[PDB]
């Protein structure tokens, strides 16, 4: 458990605040160079993928506490550009989930492991889960034995497993009824036997339906959904980062003031940053930096700022044994 | 090799440099603690080492870029006070050495290993070994397969391999340079994996003459340009230890191994002994002590680093990728 | 602020909870008596609100821990038939508010007064202000006048101070909640002297849903807790008015309202509505529907109150007495 608390750390800041920046983005970032190309997603090249995932590590690294990048685009890309001091969480799942009729089926990236994760020097293992509870038995059994199965791999190599949970809709409802979903999916997850130690979780309400946060009735019961997943979270001593959804600035600053409120201990900013700043300018190098240290980076500033103001800083707890012999440290550690 | 280039880097600060503090002691530290205590080194409790090693991680985690700790002592006392961007170097090597006649014998330490250090988190392995090249072929065969098995187990972890090495007197200048520089240039060749060197002074450190446009000094920077050689031609950054030499020394010392190439240091002992000695248990005692004099050559030490010393950069190599899942299967 | 306690302590039975009974309708009895007589209003004789009265006094005051009577029909009307046991709270307010375009604006009822509630025997006084946080500044400045000059006479004459809120419209459930909420936030303030808050329900009690573990459920229960939050930092017990909703409905607002902290309820109009109108004056026939419907909603009641509702309990919290004289000297 000490790769655990050692490995968050790298992921938190100086002050103990998760404000990371994703960039593991696999099909979003495809349509995102395709418009920018006018070509389909299709017939976009492998070194487009790459320069546009080196362009956000060298210019959104230095204000990141920690930086999500998966295997295949972002590792080669720019592991090189990547600061020694940014924590480097690795994405595991694979993109191409199953779209089955009775729900959304996971896997990890072929060839790839939380053994290599570890390895290569990474802080961290991502794993997506698609979930939604009122999925078939088939897919809920077979989405909690992959989660699990992660959980025993991060436990064997002892290094953090970062878990995201997200709702979908089922091939071919209301706020309340996402809630629902949303919230059971937490519960579900923060079980002891799934490992988890970060959670990276989506809104239950929807962000352009939130309203002001002042003491109002409507504020109050929106404000209700929030510390319902602090409070599972708190319970399983699993802290929560919110990831940004898409949703704009103005939207995903009220997600996280609600959540910041309710325990969240930051963020995960993924599209909400960089969107724009690729799909306007690429493959126009210096126009892309531009809109990245200009737009997307005041993104990110005014975000730690709400983090660094409400967010409660992450602590950690290395509750370790009691060693009293020259030799039993090395033995415990096994 | 990401993971070596990575896990060198987090052992550099944002310049370059290899500012690092060893807080690995084992029987040195025991025999402060008994003199601090004013018992026999053999009745100093578990709870001293633990609480020394706490205080001495805590006051010098901020002026340096990685400390180098040992499994036993170092880590349950202080893994939650050292810092998460300090660069974390864990020793393997036993302190208890073979002292046969022919040479000294080295192993490591009971029940721990690379792929612990790998798991707990730690960004390096650090492996100390006695050596002479005139120590009986038995000794030599020992301590060349025990660095090289080493060097096996940290490429196959993809860890840094940072490899200490000291020259001793067997059981009873020049000679010493020879005995400094070949031990250089054995540990060099690729088979040992070698990442970066924690090497000594191939010179007496109280005998180095000013840094001049002298013959003496000419003669004295042609010992440390043949370090400094051997380690550039095996792309293996070097770093000097202290060796308990006094801070104008130690700086003359850097002065010659940073010309020649050198890339930081390494703060042992004498950076903490007298403060711990004197003033154990008192923890503030101690504290103060060691801001009116260790903790004030750390800082001119990273000065002077920062002022001479070429810095380290990150050399990825890595094979071009041209296809989605390529990276994934080259991983291997 | 001994009266005060023995005061609450007997609106409440001997387990803590407020099952209380109001029996201070002027006009809504009124209504309901002209509906039996098949007379206007205006043409019901004063004899007939006494003896509806002092029928539902016999009737209720078994299953009642308290009782809210009115002046000048319930205490002529049936004063000899309330138990001694039955605490007895006195109506203060006019039925007959000033409705003003900004707001209605609350007085005391003619020639009756808190000193004579303190005289008769009384255990509490009762007001009744209509409040809307959005009414004009000068309606909302007599409310908050009224209501802290009655806390003022309860002060004076340490006898509890119980007062009920109530939202009108001028001459969605979100926006009435903060008109309730708020209203409850005001006179919580210390400067009111509320001893006991008689609340309607923060939202409506046909849109509540189950009381189970969904998203729907945590929302509406949140409002709730906010009034049960104000309540306990005042230090004031909260109990709850039926306000004519069905009595599954009622149960329903109990439910949502003890879990937040809620420590009892007062029954209305509910109870004995149709009863009285529609067997006035045939005595005999109003207690038989009473029997099959009112009385059998409030067992239901008082049963839910003794197993969901927190249990009031006196705090006399007083200053020590060292000495003879002491408490007569200290109690001025």
């Amino acid at each position: 458990s000490i790769g655990k608390q050692r490995g968050l750390a790298r992921l938190a800041d100086e002050d103990g605040h998760f404000t990371m920046v994703a960039l593991d983005q696999r099909p979003p970032l495809l349509q995102a160079l395709a418009k920018a190309r006018g070509i389909p997603a299709d017939q976009v090249e492998f070194a487009d993928m790459l320069a546009a995932k080196r362009l956000l590590v060298e210019a959104l690294a230095h204000d990141a506490s920690s930086m999500l990048l998966d295997p295949n685009f972002a590792m080669p890309a720019a592991i090189d550009v990547l600061p020694a001091r940014t924590g480097l969480i690795v994405t595991l799942e694979e993109h191409r989930f199953q779209d089955t009729p009775g729900g959304r089926k996971s896997r990890s990236i072929d060839n790839w492991s939380v053994e290599k994760i570890r390895r290569v020097g990474g802080d961290a293992v991502k794993v997506l889960a698609w979930y939604r509870p009122d999925a078939s038995d088939e897919v809920l059994q077979h989405q909690k034995d992959y989660v699990r199965t992660i959980g025993a791999e991060c436990r064997r190599h002892d290094i953090p497993y970062v878990l995201e949970l997200l709702v979908y809709p089922f091939p071919d409802e209301s706020a309340d009824k996402r809630a629902d979903l949303v919230i059971e999916s937490v519960r579900e997850f923060a079980k002891p036997e799934y490992g988890v130690d970060l959670y990276k979780l989506e809104t239950p309400l929807p962000a352009a339906s939130l309203p002001p946060m002042d003491d109002s009735a409507e504020s109050r019961a929106a404000a209700a959904q929030f510390a319902e997943v602090g409070s599972i979270c708190a319970d399983a001593g699993i802290p929560w980062v919110l990831l940004s959804g898409g949703a704009a600035p103005e939207q995903f600053e009220r997600v996280l003031s609600y959540s910041y409120a309710a325990g969240a201990q930051g963020f995960l900013a993924g599209r909400t940053i960089w969107l724009d700043a690729v799909q306007n300018h690429f493959p126009d190098r210096e126009a892309v930096l531009t809109a990245l240290k200009g737009d997307g980076m005041k993104i990110l500033k005014d975000l730690g700022r709400l983090t660094r103001e409400k967010a409660q800083p992450w602590k950690p707890d290395f509750r370790l044994e009691q060693v009293d012999r020259e030799g039993a440290f090395s033995c415990a550690y096994a």
